[PDB]
């Protein structure tokens, strides 16, 4: 329901990859920055802002701007 909400899910699929890896520090970071997009109560038009709030990571942003760059 959130505006977010699809890129939190893409976020969720990014832990779990990381989790694959044997980065189980970086999944939880992951999941971390998925909570706090939820909890935002706007949809955000880019990853550059997403960094300003409390979990998100460079990375992360980047993958905000490329699921942007998809649709």
């Amino acid at each position: 329901e959130t505006l977010n909400g699809a890129l939190v899910n893409m976020l969720k699929e990014e832990g779990n990859k990381a989790l694959s890896v044997g980065n189980i520090d970086d999944a939880l970071q992951y999941y971390a920055a998925a909570i706090t997009l939820d909890k935002y109560p706007h949809k955000i038009k880019s990853g550059a802002e997403a960094k300003k709030l409390p979990g998100v990571g460079t990375k992360i942003a980047e993958k905000i701007d490329e699921f942007l760059a998809t649709g």
